[PDB]
């Protein structure tokens, strides 16, 4: 079997992206983040604490004939960026793109944290890490992609993610009309349930290129590309104006730049975001500072190829036995 499905920027920005999901029999379509960077798919459902709701669209189990409670089973997660969520638990019949899984662990929030309410573009997240993250106690639970893995043509997805445009999820098959030259595959580690590479260096617009390896984590569920700060200093120096802001959260340059592109190493392959992927616009409305696209890792403890960085690439979830990452210019 296959699926695919697009993918939608929720703003103008690109501050995350979107796919509808099919719950339940009769299906009800939600919206949720696909985050290759966590292992839950959760929702706003009628469970949600009512005033932690502004917007979204709701999983109603009791309105699906296939809907089964998890005995005793509960969830609860929180994000990098300080976000959480929580709650119980069902199975349930779970489509993306065409492709179908049954018996899915769909956890249904029964609290969430302001930054998802302030939200009403995401109905929810769709966690494609590595089920040894999942938080479903006392007994955890497969991701999406662990269920369907064995009834794929390949045990693989590929996220294909747009600049200020729609893209694409697929599962289980490889597009090769999506992407110029061909996949440089690169060793993934799964110890920390991540998909977790090691890039082989980095270039800024068009100067030479600095062999280092940059251990970090493909993550679509990042907005930014987050660096050692040695790289995102050397970026950064290259125009005139930018400055670190501890009041704002990190780096600023002036609206008026033009922004260098960014090249990062996968093998010896070379993947470039252009300088324009790297603005994402003033810090206020109505402000002359813009805030960057690329940010230091320093104190995340772990570097970050979020959106900014795989947005301008075909990306290869490999899932096979020993799972491995793949990445095309398009």
């Amino acid at each position: 079997s296959t699926g695919s499905a697009t993918t939608t920027p929720i703003d103008s920005l690109d501050d995350a992206y979107i796919t509808p999901v099919q719950i339940g029999t009769p299906a009800q379509t939600l919206n949720l983040d696909f985050d290759t960077g966590s292992s839950d798919l959760w929702v706003f459902s009628s469970e949600t604490t009512a005033s932690e709701v502004d917007g979204q669209t709701i999983y109603t189990p009791s309105k699906s004939t296939t809907a089964k409670l998890l005995s005793g089973a509960t969830w609860s997660i929180s994000y990098g960026d300080g976000s959480s969520s929580s709650g119980d638990v069902y199975t349930d019949t779970v489509s993306v793109g065409g492709l179908t899984v049954t018996g899915q662990a769909v956890e249904s929030a029964k609290k969430v944290s302001s930054s998802f309410t302030e939200d009403s573009t995401i109905d929810g997240l769709l966690g494609l890490a590595f089920s040894t993250l999942n938080t479903v106690s006392p007994t955890q639970q497969k991701t999406f992609f662990d269920n369907a893995k064995a009834s794929l043509d390949s045990p693989v997805f590929t996220a294909d993610l747009g600049y200020h445009a729609p893209g694409t999820y697929n599962f289980g098959f490889i597009d090769t009309t999506a992407y110029t030259g061909s996949i440089t595959y690169t060793a993934v580690s799964t110890k920390q349930g991540f998909w977790e590479w090691t890039s082989t260096g980095y270039a800024v617009g068009s100067g030479t290129f600095k062999s280092t390896s940059i251990d970090g984590i493909a993550d679509t569920g990042t907005t930014l590309l987050y660096l050692p700060a040695t790289v995102v200093s050397a970026y950064w120096a290259q125009v005139s104006g930018a400055k670190s802001s501890s009041s704002v959260g990190g780096y600023v340059f002036p609206c008026s730049a033009t922004l260098p592109s960014f090249t990062f190493g996968v093998g010896s392959a070379r993947i470039v975001i252009p300088g324009d992927y790297i603005d994402f616009g003033p810090i206020s409305t109505g402000s002359s500072s813009c805030f960057g696209g690329i940010q230091s890792s320093a104190g995340i403890g772990i570097n970050i190829f979020g959106d900014v960085a795989l947005k301008a690439a075909f990306v290869v979830f490999n899932g096979a036995t020993t799972p491995t990452l793949g990445f095309a210019s398009k």
